[PDB]
């Protein structure tokens, strides 16, 4: 076993709780914990500013490496970096984000690199500052990802929302 604890579970793969996504991963310190990035690896804000923060901006820094050495992410793709105090390591997946004009069909992409995972520590992708539906996300999620992925949702409301509403 592994030391999740306080999900709820949803399919056969897939479990939820309401949590910060940075004090559940200081807690667990999973093997991967997945970051909710842009293509420039530029960690402003949401998921990724927070995550960025509680590492004390190693995460910046060595993102700011990656980028220089290998130029941008793609919508829908992801790299795996250090999860420095987080976790051994931080899968950054790009969901696409629907007000920078961006095709929602690729948030079932960004969903696939979790794939490469056994388990993981997850937001949804593309919500929140993102600007897709959220109980549309959990769905794709649930429908794409084949492996163990522990959601956090920080927002209360949202979690109560996708937990009663989920199909
Ligand atoms: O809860 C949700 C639902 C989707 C996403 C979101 C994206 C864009 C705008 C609002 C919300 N989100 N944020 C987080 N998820 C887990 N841990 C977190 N920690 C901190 Cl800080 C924030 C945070």
């Amino acid at each position: 076993v592994n030391s999740f604890s306080g999900y709820l579970k949803l399919t056969d793969n897939v479990y939820i709780k309401n949590a910060d996504i940075v004090e559940e991963a200081k807690k667990v310190k999973p093997t991967v914990v997945v970051n909710a990035a842009n293509v420039y690896l530029k960690h402003g804000g949401g998921v990724a500013g927070a995550l960025n923060k509680a590492t004390n901006n190693a995460m910046q820094v060595e993102s700011d490496d990656y980028i220089a050495t290998n130029g941008p992410l793609k919508v829908g793709g992801s790299c795996v970096l250090s999860g420095h105090n987080l976790a051994k390591h931080c899968l950054h997946v790009v969901g696409p984000n629907v007000n920078k004009g961006e095709d929602i069909q690729l948030l079932k992409s960004a969903y696939e690199n979790f794939n490469q995972h056994e388990v993981l520590l997850a937001p949804l992708l593309s919500a929140g500052i993102f600007g897709a539906d959220p109980i549309h996300s959990l769905r794709v999620c649930v429908d794409t990802v084949r492996t163990n992925v522990y959601l956090a949702v920080f927002d209360k409301n949202l979690y109560d929302k996708l937990v009663s509403s989920f199909l």
